């Protein structure tokens, strides 16, 4: 049908939205401390603490197989990293600091995605 092909070009847009979006945190992130997942080789617990394992890395498999219905998903998957970061590691560590400072900086690049999202559909 052509419903599903407009459908399918919105969604192919929203991807392209998000990809850049998704490039824009990503920047934020110089250490690249977020990148991919965390070693279940170097940290065998982990999965006892954090249920639900996100990187960017993971985020961008999603991504490009068009796996984002909208920003709202997105976003829960961003927010994952940092929140999983910060019950994890300890205040004074180099690890939070790195996850306060992505939350703070990517709010301001969020916070426009949704005007974008909203205005263009
Ligand atoms: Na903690």
């Amino acid at each position: 049908s052509m419903e599903q092909v407009a459908m399918e070009l919105r969604l192919t847009e929203l991807t392209r939205l998000l990809r850049s979006v998704l490039d824009q945190l990503q920047d934020k992130d110089p250490a690249r401390i977020f990148a991919q997942p965390v070693s279940l080789k170097e940290v065998p617990d982990y999965l006892d603490h954090i249920k639900h394992p996100m990187d960017f890395a993971t985020m961008r498999k999603r991504l490009e197989a068009q796996g984002y219905k909208n920003l709202h998903e997105f976003e829960e998957d961003f927010d994952l990293i940092i929140d999983n970061c910060m019950k994890y590691n300890a205040r004074d560590t180099v690890f939070y600091r790195a996850a306060v400072r992505l939350r703070d900086q990517g709010g301001v690049v969020l916070r426009q995605a949704r005007r974008e999202v909203d205005s263009i559909g």
